């Protein structure tokens, strides 16, 4: 209580200050009530509901879900692991104010490891609430699930984007751009347009790019020929990382609009499920929602959420059921209270 205080490292954006094994007394610069005592150089973040001028005050509890949240992937945080009993709470500072890349490769660390398995983990956020965490495996998930712009797993979906492993041609002639389209590879990565350089510069490992060579820059008659003369399947592994750099490459487009219309958010604090369901939106329709889903976009822009919700389910496109489940993602976060209504 708290178990191997002391043990393993932290990763921190600022430091407070002969060697002294007395305690210091810091304020974390710019935030209220961020106070913290340094014990054998290791920062210490206490809380008691009695009045100490050497305590922080009881933080209010966030309202994100330590199982299905995200924190945005903008914003930094702190990483704690310590214990709390009757108005009472001491934890040793694991990460303050990191990235939360740095946080996930810092709490990978097998120095650590006996401080978090032993002690209560939570993360204390920019607003100065506070998530606990059930125990550190379901913390680092968390983190996993807060880097990704979109959820990829729903995004490949069967209900949304789906996904084909083998190579596949999407369109034939009646076209709806037959010449145009070429082969495509998991949730629509198409490579009518692409040289293996391309993928090699979007970060592709070449060992998929080489595998391929062939298909690249394909289109139209000769495209179809070879998906169905030559197909190629690759490994659902290897399908999804291809998948999943592209999508990622999509989804800042979409960001970029978002954050140029200048609304006093930036996409990074919207949370997961309804940048997906935007990004979704988008993969299908044409990036510029303004133009492609104009209803969806002035919901966005105008910041009415229940609205936006409306939007998706009155869209008739011939797609319906997709645009419908997209809704139901920004739904969920209204109902999860992360999105805040007027």
């Amino acid at each position: 209580v708290p178990a191997f205080l002391f043990s393993g490292s932290t990763l921190s954006s600022y430091r407070p200050n002969i060697t002294i094994a007395l305690p210091h007394y810091v304020d974390l610069p710019g935030r209220s009530n961020f106070k913290l005592m340094y014990i054998m150089g290791f920062p210490i973040d206490t809380e008691m509901e009695k009045d100490s001028e050497y305590s922080n005050k009881i933080r209010q509890e966030s309202k994100i879900s330590k199982t299905e949240g995200t924190v945005s992937y903008e914003q930094k945080i702190t990483v704690e692991t310590g214990q709390e009993k009757d108005g009472v709470k001491v934890y040793r500072v694991m990460v303050l104010e990191g990235t939360i890349a740095e946080s996930i490769e810092h709490l990978d660390k097998k120095e650590n490891e006996d401080i978090l398995n032993n002690n209560r983990n939570r993360i204390v956020l920019a607003d100065n609430t506070v998530i606990n965490f059930d125990n550190i495996s379901q913390l680092k998930e968390f983190l996993r699930r807060s880097v990704n712009i979109v959820d990829h797993d729903i995004f490949s979906s069967n209900g949304f984007e789906g996904f084909n492993p083998t190579s596949h041609f999407p369109s034939n002639p009646s076209s709806d751009y037959f010449n145009s389209t070429g082969v495509t590879f998991g949730s629509g990565v198409a490579l009518g347009q692409r040289s293996k350089q391309d993928l090699l510069n979007d970060g592709v490992p070449q060992y998929i790019a080489d595998r391929l060579d062939g298909y690249y820059m394909l289109r139209g008659k000769e495209a179809y020929d070879k998906v169905r003369t030559a197909p190629l399947t690759l490994s659902d592994n290897e399908a999804h990382l291809l998948s999943n750099i592209y999508i990622d490459k999509f989804s800042h487009k979409i960001e970029g609009l978002f954050n140029d219309a200048n609304i006093g958010l930036r996409f990074s604090d919207l949370p997961l499920r309804t940048r997906t369901a935007l990004v979704s939106i988008g993969y299908q329709k044409g990036f510029k929602l303004s133009r492609t889903a104009p209803t969806v976009w002035n919901k966005v822009i105008a910041k009415d959420w229940n609205g936006l919700v409306n939007a998706f389910n009155n869209i008739v496109d011939g797609m319906s059921d997709r645009r419908k489940r997209e809704g139901a993602l920004v739904q969920k976060d209204i109902d999860s209270g992360l999105l805040k209504l007027e």
